[PDB]
């Protein structure tokens, strides 16, 4: 199925990657809407949840913000196990120790509707 899956208000996904995008942790709601466990997050990256429709040109601009120390925010549609489509809205931060950016962490709401119905004009024309 590619149906929805909504959010509650509540809903609040985080989880942590290295410095090549490989899940480090994984918090429980993360893991309850995903349908993917921890262990299975553990060691992979964070595209075994992309969803096929995400442009190219938004993970491209995250990472580009992220190696220059910079926050990333934004609008994004992600893919379940059985692969149902959910809207979040990212909030990836670098993640520093010792002066050095060692990682980054992202916390994931649930995406109002009002702002998947402006980036989807946008998003078909990105990729
Ligand atoms: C903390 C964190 C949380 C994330 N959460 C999500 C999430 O919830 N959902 C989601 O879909 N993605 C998430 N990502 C992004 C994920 O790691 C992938 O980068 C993304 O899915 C795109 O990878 P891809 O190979 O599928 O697409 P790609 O084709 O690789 O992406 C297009 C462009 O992304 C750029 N890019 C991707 N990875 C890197 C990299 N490591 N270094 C430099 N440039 C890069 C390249 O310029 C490339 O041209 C997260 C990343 C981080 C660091």
């Amino acid at each position: 199925t590619q149906q929805n899956t909504p959010l509650a208000d509540d809903t609040t996904l985080m989880s942590t990657t290295d410095l090549q995008g490989y899940i480090t942790h994984a918090n429980d709601t993360f893991v309850q809407v995903s349908g993917y466990t921890l262990q299975e997050l553990q060691g992979q990256p964070h595209n075994m949840v992309r969803h096929p429709d995400m442009p190219k040109a938004v993970f491209a601009d995250m990472w580009f913000t992220l190696k220059k120390g910079e926050p990333w925010s934004g609008i994004v549609k992600n893919r379940r196990k059985n692969g149902d489509h959910y809207w979040v809205r990212a909030n990836v931060v670098p993640m520093v120790r010792e002066g050095k950016i060692s990682g980054y962490m992202s916390i994931r709401t649930r995406a109002t509707d009002e702002e998947i119905a402006a980036v989807e004009p946008l998003y078909k024309a990105l990729n």
